[PDB]
């Protein structure tokens, strides 16, 4: 059929993993998304000429990995790293979520993208030097985002998608 790309969206609770993915999909921003809904949702994008099918994974719930749930994800093709520019904790989860993606990929080269969210607030306490240096040493991009504003959403998913294209 027509080219699909399985990207997983990841992060803390809270990030903006669930407003990132309806403002991508939708257009819209969501103020309250429960935060156990694991759904996925597909869209038709055109991305450097090339249509395709965006399939989004927008991970939530209990935080337990077992063999399924990891054969599960690995299924991912490309995986968003989300955390909130106003929560230090969530970016200090982030190494996290990366080792167990790397883990059940069985690969030091999978796709992804680096996201601080919530990029529209007056509350930082994540510098952007950090995490662009942080993404700097995984060699993978970091996007600002605000899905309240839609800044940077775009960005954020279609440059995961050229990280994907790049995979060998
Ligand atoms: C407040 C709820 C919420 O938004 N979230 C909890 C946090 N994660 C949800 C998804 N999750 C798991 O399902 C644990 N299993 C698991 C996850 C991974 C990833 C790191 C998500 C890719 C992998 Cl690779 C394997 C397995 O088994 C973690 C916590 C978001
Ligand atoms: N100001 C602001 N609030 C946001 C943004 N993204 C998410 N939120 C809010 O942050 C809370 C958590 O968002 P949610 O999408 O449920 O995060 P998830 O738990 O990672 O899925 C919600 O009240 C959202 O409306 C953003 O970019 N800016
Ligand atoms: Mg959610």
């Amino acid at each position: 059929g027509m080219t699909e790309y399985k990207l997983v969206v990841v992060g803390a609770c809270g990030v903006g993993k669930s407003a990132l993915t309806i403002q991508l999909i939708q257009n819209h921003f969501v103020d309250e998304y429960d935060p156990t809904i694991e759904d996925s949702y597909r869209k038709q994008v055109v991305i450097d000429g090339e249509t395709s099918l965006l399939d989004i994974l927008d991970t939530a719930g209990q935080e337990e990995y077992s063999a399924m749930r990891d054969q599960y994800m690995r299924t991912g093709e490309g995986f968003l790293l989300v955390f909130a520019i106003n929560n230090t904790k969530s970016f200090e989860d982030i190494h996290h979520y990366r080792e167990q993606i790397k883990r059940v990929k069985d690969s030091e080269d999978v796709p992804m993208v680096l996201v601080g969210n919530k990029s529209d607030l007056p509350s930082r306490t994540v510098d952007t030097k950090q995490a662009q240096d942080l993404a700097r040493s995984y060699g993978i991009p970091f996007i600002e985002t605000s899905a309240k504003t839609r800044q940077g959403v775009d960005d954020a998913f279609y440059t995961l998608v050229r990280e994907i294209r790049k995979h060998k």
